[PDB]
């Protein structure tokens, strides 16, 4: 399809996204043989795949949730493995162990090594802003039915 996508279980990262950055990210790791988009930041959709497993929080399966997505090694922090990491906008759910699909709709920015967490946070806020606008255009492009996605303006 026109959206690059990957699927796989949400697994444990460094534990810093929510606690330290205020941007929790659902982490996926793939073998180096698996085709991925270029390291960078993307606007896209995260969907919990069809399942009978209970989901705790305000996300349910088979709905495309607006997400700001990073691909790479988190060079600001010097992490060892390449991850795909999805910050689901305006939601709060326990995704660990759930099988999810992540669709990459638009490239937003190159992956960058920032000197400080504070500088990184300022830029991530702007990535989220651009993600909202890009995803509203994508809704229109596919004439997506309201029940099939979740996308808000921020409070
Ligand atoms: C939209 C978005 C943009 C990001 N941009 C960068 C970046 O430019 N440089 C970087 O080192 N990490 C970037 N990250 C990743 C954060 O470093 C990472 O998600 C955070 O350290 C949490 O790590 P963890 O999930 O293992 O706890 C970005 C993450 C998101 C969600
Ligand atoms: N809006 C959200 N987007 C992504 N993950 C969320 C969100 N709200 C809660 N979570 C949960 O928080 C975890 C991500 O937080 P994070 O600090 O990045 O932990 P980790 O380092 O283990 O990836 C997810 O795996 C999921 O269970
Ligand atoms: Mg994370
Ligand atoms: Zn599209």
């Amino acid at each position: 399809g026109r959206h690059f996508y990957v699927t796989g279980p949400v697994v444990r990262g460094a534990g810093r996204g929510g606690k330290e950055l205020g941007f929790p990210t659902a982490n996926q790791y793939f073998h180096d043989t698996v085709a991925l988009p270029a390291d960078g930041v993307y606007a896209g959709w995260l969907t919990i795949l069809p399942t009978e497993a209970p989901v705790s929080g305000n996300m349910e399966p088979e709905v495309a949730y607006a997400a700001a997505i990073s691909v790479g090694t988190n060079p600001t922090f010097g992490d060892e493995q390449r991850s795909v990491e999805s910050f689901v906008l305006d939601r709060d759910a326990d995704l660990y162990g759930h099988d999810v699909k992540v669709e990459f709709v638009d490239h937003v920015r190159a992956m960058e090594k920032f000197d400080s967490v504070e500088q990184l946070l300022e830029v991530m806020a702007k990535d989220v802003q651009k993600t909202r606008t890009l995803l509203a255009q994508d809704v229109q492009a596919h004439k997506m039915a309201p029940e099939t996605y979740f996308l808000q303006a921020e409070s």
